[PDB]
């Protein structure tokens, strides 16, 4: 792909984070803490899952960013409507305002309803995310495997401003403490 020149500088929005997340000072890294991180509750926070939004809102144009997932067992990544449900249980689907992929139990899936099997020969250490607002496209690329295509959501009905979306996943196994990191341009 040749999307690198639409690179945008993504930072994480602390106010949207699940209360167990630790976001780095530069707002480019997030990990699961071993306890409540001593913040007040607010209506923005994801309550049930270890999720956080980027601060950036997109309503036009072409945007590209990269996320480091090295040594993680579980994570979700992509974009979502600014207006997604924050509280309680929900599925990651375009009907609920999410355009995501994930790693779970040694398999990679796209957040369709129902979910779609991905075919990845080289486990990614970095993921590229490309959004074309006007075209209605979200695409994911395997940076570790020379930028090979992982998945394209097309005919997307965004129906609002988009935000970068992250889930560091639970760490019940003790094998998923590693952070998500926004890679430098
Ligand atoms: C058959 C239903 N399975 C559910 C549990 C596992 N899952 C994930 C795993 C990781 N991130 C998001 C969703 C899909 C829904």
């Amino acid at each position: 792909h040749h999307h690198h020149h639409h690179m945008v500088h993504i930072t994480l929005d602390r106010n949207t984070a699940n209360s167990w997340l630790i976001i780095s000072k530069d707002r480019r890294q997030v990990r699961m803490g071993d306890t409540h991180q001593n913040v007040s509750d607010n209506k923005e926070r994801f309550s049930n899952y270890p999720m956080v939004l980027g601060a950036q809102r997109f309503s036009s144009g072409k945007m590209y960013w990269e996320v480091d997932v090295t040594q993680k067992e579980a994570w979700d990544l992509g974009v979502c409507r600014d207006s997604v449900q924050r509280k309680g249980q929900f599925s990651l689907s375009p009907e609920n305002g999410f355009w995501t992929i994930w790693l779970w139990q040694d398999s990679y899936e796209a957040g369709t309803s129902p979910q779609t099997t991905l075919h990845i020969q080289v486990p990614p250490c970095q993921i590229g995310i490309f959004v074309d607002y006007e075209a209605g496209v979200v695409s994911f690329y395997n940076i570790t495997d020379h930028g090979s295509l992982i998945y394209t959501f097309s005919e997307c009905v965004f129906a609002g401003p988009l935000r970068p979306f992250f889930n560091v996943g639970f760490n019940y196994s003790g094998g998923n403490a590693a952070p998500l990191k926004l890679c430098p341009l």
